[PDB]
């Protein structure tokens, strides 16, 4: 199907368009583009500096009446220097503002990591170490959960939370909304089963982001990994009649994740979406599986001493 049920009782598209790295002078017309051709989520963030450019084209297209504002399903996410209670509500109503949107669909918690508020997205001490904030993940999420309770998002989730953090959430104390969604970096390279299953189990959908290996990152090295150019992944493709990409999009559907694959390409964005007409086997699947190296595209090195640093752990 294209849609999974969260446990907040909405459905969510199972393809969503990402956007991080989308030039704000490209990426209009790229989820004018999507939109056309059948994209019905978009995946965002305050961080990503585009959410304007992203808002104008959602907005034309609810103009235009391409779409019903209820068929989408808009995710953003709270920045690091917005942990604090008192500065939740003003990030959830400025990505709002900057989308043209009354309602997200889905808010998440962007990283467990708290940082100082200020002006700049990672604060600097004289070496180089990110300065935190006090704020722990808990008091954040009662900030999350009064979104919900004021009518500004429709669910509620964390991303780049480790099993230990998922369960910190659970377990807090007066609880009132489960996290919906965690958003979490998967492909052959990094397959999570751990994570995944122990999310799954407590009815958290997981989000697969960087799916095809982020070959855009900002800090790429010659000798890394590329997902995209393995020539085991591209024999599974040629056998499907499927290009590299589509079964790098295909193997998280078939594990009941979403999935984000970022594209300001128009071929691409209509190259990524057509991967609802043909199956992996299960010898497929476990073949994929089996290319897990631990390789992460994001693990910040700048905040590997914060204390809720995600990544120490072993899942
Ligand atoms: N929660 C977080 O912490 C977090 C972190 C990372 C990412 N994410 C989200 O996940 C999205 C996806 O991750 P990502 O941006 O890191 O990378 P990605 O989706 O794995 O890869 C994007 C790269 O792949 C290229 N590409 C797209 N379709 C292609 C195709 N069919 N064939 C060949 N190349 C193709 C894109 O090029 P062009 O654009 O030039 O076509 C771009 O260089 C992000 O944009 C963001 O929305 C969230
Ligand atoms: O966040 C994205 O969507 C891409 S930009 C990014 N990569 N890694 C970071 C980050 C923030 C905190 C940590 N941390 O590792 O504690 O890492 O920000």
């Amino acid at each position: 199907a294209s849609r999974i049920l969260l446990n907040n009782g909405a459905k969510m598209p199972i393809l969503g368009l990402g956007t991080w790295k989308s030039p704000p002078g490209q990426v209009t017309e790229a989820v004018k583009v999507a939109i056309d051709v059948g994209y019905r989520h978009i995946d965002c963030a305050h961080v990503y500096q585009n959410e304007n450019e992203v808002g104008v084209a959602i907005q034309e297209k609810l103009r235009e009446q391409v779409v019903k504002r209820e068929e989408l399903f808009i995710v953003s996410k709270l920045w690091c220097t917005y942990h604090e209670k008192g500065l939740v509500k003003g990030a959830c109503q400025k990505t709002l503002s900057d989308l043209k949107l009354d309602y997200l669909d889905l808010y998440l918690i962007h990283w467990p990591t708290g940082f100082k508020p200020g002006k700049e997205f990672f604060p600097l001490d004289e070496s180089g170490n990110v300065v935190p904030s006090d704020t722990n993940i808990l008091d954040t999420w009662a900030a999350m959960e009064e979104l919900v309770d004021e009518g500004l998002v429709k669910a509620i989730g964390i991303s780049n939370f480790n099993h230990l953090q998922v369960e910190m959430i659970l377990n807090k104390p007066g609880l009132k909304y489960k996290p919906a969604v965690n958003q979490i970096e998967c492909h052959p390279y990094l397959t999570q089963e751990k994570l995944i299953q122990y999310c799954q189990s407590k009815g958290i959908v997981v989000t697969a982001y960087s799916p095809l290996g982020s070959p855009d990152r900002p800090w790429a090295k010659p000798e890394d990994p590329s997902l995209l150019e393995d020539p085991r992944i591209k024999a599974i493709a040629a056998k499907h009649n499927k290009t590299t990409a589509q079964v790098l999009i295909r193997f998280p559907m078939q594990r009941n994740l979403v999935v984000i694959p970022k594209s300001v390409t128009p071929e691409r964005i209509a190259e990524n979406f057509k991967v609802f007409d043909f199956e992996l086997s299960s010898q497929d699947m476990t073949t994929l599986l089996s290319y897990n190296r631990n390789w992460r595209v994001c693990a910040l090195l700048s905040c590997t001493s914060h204390k809720d640093y995600p990544f120490h752990e072993e899942f």
